[PDB]
């Protein structure tokens, strides 16, 4: 569409903030809070609905992992439960495939998930399919080609540099070309042919690294690095750029909101968010009311 909606986030608690950011004008606009603050969660965007996707309720009145869907109407202005899935999903990645949500990994309490459901708006209903070979939390998901694709993360011990895909239709999954860095919690997506891993954590530093996947040449390759490194960060493609949205820089939680030319291979500043944040879920829809 028109507008980069980000929603939720962490900053010393989870957030309910819903703001969207017109690239056009430079102008922020603050819409409706979701209705339960959530951090770690994602956004995705199918037929001009946005989806607001698992994460967590951090706050002062005790933690709760969030396996909601939240159904936001641009024309109304107003969030609306959809259907919940099968299992709380904090730190969850998602990917839309031919107008369904596939919710990937994420965390519940101390429970590393492999587990994949995929969602089907027209029925408003979840349904489990083939889970990942690997448990994910932080998990960045990107869809290319009608294939789904989970990156990094953390497993429960370790943080991950693999990667792997799901071809939906043998209901299977399998490994790829592992990254050449270690990245949790990384801004997964997809611009052009390949698939794009930006910042993270590897359980020492956040990451200012990037670096892209050719699904025809099986390889990663290093581009520029952004100005921050940052972890928990938001990501998404708007008119053939990558927006990246706040994270945590292992010091302060950042507004800032970069942008990635490939044709330049340069990262510049943006836009700052109204206030820093990490763990948003961000997504491309039509401007509201
Ligand atoms: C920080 N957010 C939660 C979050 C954490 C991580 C990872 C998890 C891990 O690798 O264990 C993580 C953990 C600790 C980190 C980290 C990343 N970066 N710095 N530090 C100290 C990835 C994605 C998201 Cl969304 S939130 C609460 O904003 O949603
Ligand atoms: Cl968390």
């Amino acid at each position: 569409g028109r507008l980069i909606y980000t929603a939720g986030g962490y900053f010393r608690q989870s957030l309910s903030y819903l703001e969207a950011y017109n690239p056009s004008n430079g102008s922020w606009l603050r819409l409706a809070d979701l209705q339960v603050p959530r951090s770690g969660l994602a956004g995705c965007v199918v037929g001009g609905l946005l989806y607001a996707v698992g994460g967590r309720n951090n706050s002062p009145d005790g933690n709760t992992d969030s396996s909601a869907l939240d159904c936001y109407n641009p024309m109304t202005n107003q969030w609306s439960p959809c259907a919940s899935m099968s299992v709380p999903r904090n730190r969850i990645g998602v990917g839309v495939i031919d107008g369904h949500i596939y919710a990937v990994g994420g965390s519940h309490g101390c429970i590393h998930h492999s587990s994949v459901e995929r969602y089907e708006p027209e029925r408003d209903e979840w349904h489990l399919v083939a889970p990942m070979l690997t448990r994910r939390i932080g998990v960045g998901v990107a869809v290319l080609n009608r294939l789904l694709y989970a990156v990094g993360g953390f497993d429960g011990t370790n943080r991950l540099n693999s990667a792997e895909c799901y071809y939906p239709e043998r209901n299977e999954w399998r490994m790829i070309t592992p990254m050449n860095t270690i990245r949790s919690g990384a801004g997964v997506c997809v611009l052009h042919n390949c698939i794009y891993a930006a910042g993270g954590y590897d359980g020492q530093d956040q990451l200012n690294s990037v670096e892209r996947y050719d699904v025809e040449t099986e390889t990663w390759t290093f581009v520029a690095p952004m100005r921050h490194h940052r972890s928990a960060l938001g990501i998404t493609v708007h008119q053939g750029k990558i927006y990246v949205l706040g994270g945590y820089d292992g010091h302060t939680f950042l507004d800032s909101v970069e942008c990635y030319d490939p044709d330049s291979d340069t990262w510049s500043e943006v836009t700052r968010m109204t206030s820093g944040r990490s763990g948003v879920g961000v997504a491309v829809t039509m401007e509201p009311c």
